[PDB]
């Protein structure tokens, strides 16, 4: 059904907000959440695909709670470029005076002027970390929405989102989530109402692609049994132009970098007969030249494909130019795009066509349910490619008619329960062994694996001091809290602290060498004559190493791998040009970046680590390395970046002016104005005084 949103039990300016965004009826899943007492606060578990307005739900949800009842409502998910995205359509609710804010980036913080705030968005790592901190106003949080729930199956972030989901179980929630099969078994746990629906703005048609006798043919056999015939140089190209010329826009999903790559360009080739707007093209690629926070072949490559209307997509292009990408093609600009499967977990962004290259099964309906713009296609269509007609009958089985692997928790493992404990002992304080075994139970994970993980970790974190016994009771350490607080793995905290007491200081290059090596540290593609290169320099370093070289093939890959991200690390610190390093390491933008905010916390928590064990030859270098490594500078320019507003560049420009120090800017405040301009020159002198103050 479809519910008119003047039916809704809400004041009346409220029910005005929602009708401005051009909505004069609710959704079918929106009306089966009213009628389940959504707005009444019933503990819900809301199932459905990608473009069903979930989000419409999640905030009649929270604002029907704070309506009815006090405090504060917390908006949850796993992405951040999701939090950002709510967050700006969360912020029409200031209208009625509800103040809405995002938590911050940094985990050794309890976030306290939230205080102030009624609609809080966050994700998964941050809420937990939160609520190891204890924050008076996280008390008065009453109500989580708790978004992509299917998430408990994810190796890494599952364990995250099941200890948020308890402590929101005792309060009050709101789950929502893709498809989850074992969604009885999941609601119950959760002791919500479920509700599952299948419903879609765009019907979909799941077909399969296939080869015969004549080399240029190809069959699409599709779920209803429909047959169809294509031509062209392979089975992507020529159901990518079938598609095109009935004004669709087609998305490609191939499973590595280089090969989305390869794909888009080779499609480009083909794009002759295409209908683009070329005026509009020319634009983006202005717009694409004059991206600074990106690599130059990553533009120059991009280039030679936006003027074709395509464009490839992955985690190796920086957020700039994979946001230009999405929003080109969300105009209909860009009319192909292939991508790596991580664009199919990323924000809304349908295309007519989609084309599954390289085929779990929930990748694939995540992949597939992108195939339907909503307000624009009356069909959309996904299909899979096939190697051969005696494999279309096991694609349809597995991936078209068969339901996604249940979720499962992800708990039962040493590294994930370990930190669980630990957090379990922040956020209560002082536990018994039954007090705290009670918590563990709380898990999704089965009770007899339960059992096999927490006497396994009650003794780690015993043995390397994370814990200590009071009698009846167990409590973190000096230590262990101060680990509980930085947000880093407990297996992090002890190769550190083992790195820290074992060597007397040593150079940056083995600090940033030790961090990598950690289970929070980046990993990086590393070559084969690489890593043979990197063996080499390891005989060839003049500065002692923080770890022993280990005997274990797979632990002595990790040693290699963590000195590649030193290195890379280190010319990062040093200027070196960003388009020099990506393609001496042969490391993406996007890349770099990441790699650059995971050590930056890091650095900043091995700083915060040494000084808690009081080791502050270490500590001092530690620091210095931090702020090296959050801007990418020289020692040489650590006062200058303080400045709010002065980055890298700004302090380079000054630097090579005669511009040294901070005295320097407050003294010279014409030259400062002349190189920076008058407005920020201006604000820039403030700052330098009340720093040196």
């Amino acid at each position: 059904e479809w519910m008119p949103i003047e039916d809704l039990k809400l004041p009346s300016n409220v029910i005005e907000i929602i009708k401005k965004r051009g909505i004069k009826k609710l959704n079918p899943p929106q009306t089966e959440a009213v009628k389940k007492g959504l707005l009444e606060g019933n503990r819900l578990l809301l199932t459905s695909p990608t473009g069903s307005g979930k989000t419409l739900i999640a905030e009649m949800g929270i604002i029907s709670f704070l309506l009815k009842n006090g405090g504060k409502a917390i908006y949850v998910t796993p992405l951040r470029a999701l939090t950002n995205e709510k967050y700006l359509t969360f912020k029409d609710w200031e209208l009625i005076g509800f103040k809405v804010a995002m938590t911050s980036g940094d985990y050794d913080t309890d976030d306290a002027w939230l205080k102030n705030y009624d609609i809080i968005i966050t994700t998964y790592e941050k809420l937990d970390s939160l609520w190891r901190h204890r924050p008076e106003w996280l008390n008065e949080v009453n109500y989580f929405v708790l978004d992509e729930l299917h998430y408990l199956n994810d190796p890494e972030r599952g364990p995250v989102v099941e200890s948020v989901t308890i402590r929101a179980k005792r309060r009050n929630l709101l789950a929502l989530s893709a498809t989850i099969s074992n969604y009885k078994q999941i609601a119950k746990w959760l002791g919500a109402e479920p509700v599952a629906t299948n419903w879609r703005p765009v019907p979909l048609i799941e077909g399969v692609i296939y080869p015969e006798r004549k080399k240029k043919e190809y069959n699409v056999i599709f779920k209803d049994n429909t047959t169809k015939k294509v031509h062209g140089d392979d089975a992507i190209i020529a159901y990518t132009l079938d598609s095109l010329s009935k004004n669709g826009q087609v998305l490609v999903f191939r499973n590595s970098r280089k090969m989305a790559e390869s794909t888009a360009l080779k499609i480009a080739n083909y794009m002759n007969f295409v209908s683009l707007d070329e005026n509009a093209l020319s634009e983006i690629l202005k717009q694409l030249d004059d991206i600074e926070e990106g690599g130059s072949d990553e533009k120059e490559l991009l280039k030679s494909l936006i003027s074709k209307g395509v464009a490839y997509h992955h985690a190796g292009l920086s957020k700039a130019l994979r946001d230009l990408i999405e929003e080109g093609f969300r105009q209909r600009k860009i009319k192909v795009i292939v991508a790596t499967p991580t664009l199919a977990a990323g924000v809304n962004l349908p295309a007519r066509t989609v084309i599954i290259g390289d085929i779990p099964i929930m990748e694939y309906k995540q992949m597939s349910g992108r195939a339907g713009r909503p307000g624009f296609d009356q069909i959309g269509e996904s299909i899979v490619v096939v190697r051969d007609k005696e494999d279309v009958d096991r694609v349809f089985k597995k991936y078209v008619l068969s339901d996604v692997e249940p979720i499962e928790s992800k708990l039962g493992s040493e590294r994930a329960f370990y930190t669980f404990l630990l957090g379990i002992l922040s956020a209560e304080g002082n536990l018994s062994e039954k007090q705290l075994e009670n918590f563990a139970y709380e898990s999704l994970l089965a009770k007899q694996l339960v059992d096999v993980y927490f006497d396994r970790a009650i003794r780690w974190l015993l043995e390397h001091s994370f814990i200590k016994e009071e009698g009846n009771t167990f409590a973190l350490t000096n230590f262990g809290k101060r680990v509980a607080d930085l947000y880093i793995n407990p297996f992090t905290a002890d190769i550190i602290r083992k790195g820290l007491e074992g060597h007397k200081a040593s150079c940056e290059l083995a600090y940033l060498h030790l961090l990598a090596f950690t289970p929070d540290g980046p990993l990086v593609s590393v070559g084969r004559n690489e890593e043979e290169e990197l063996i080499e320099l390891l005989e060839d370093l003049d500065c002692e190493l923080l770890i022993e070289e280990p005997y274990e093939e797979d632990e002595y890959s990790l040693y290699i791998n963590a000195l590649k991200v030193a290195l890379i690390m280190k010319d990062w610190m040093d200027e070196v040009d960003e388009d020099t390093i990506l393609s001496k390491y042969n490391i993406g933008s996007g890349d770099l970046r990441n790699m650059v905010e995971t050590m930056d916390w890091l650095t900043y928590s091995a700083y915060h680590l040494s000084r808690e064990l009081k080791l502050n030859e270490h500590a001092d270098k530690l620091r210095i390395l931090n702020l090296r490594v959050r801007d990418g500078i020289k020692e040489e320019l650590l006062e200058l970046v303080q400045i709010s507003g002065v980055g890298r560049k700004r302090a380079r420009l000054l630097y090579n002016n005669g511009i040294k120090e901070l005295g320097d800017v407050v003294m010279n405040p014409d030259k400062v104005k002349n190189l920076l301009g008058q407005k920020l020159g201006e604000k820039v002198v403030q700052e330098a005084a009340r720093l040196l103050n």
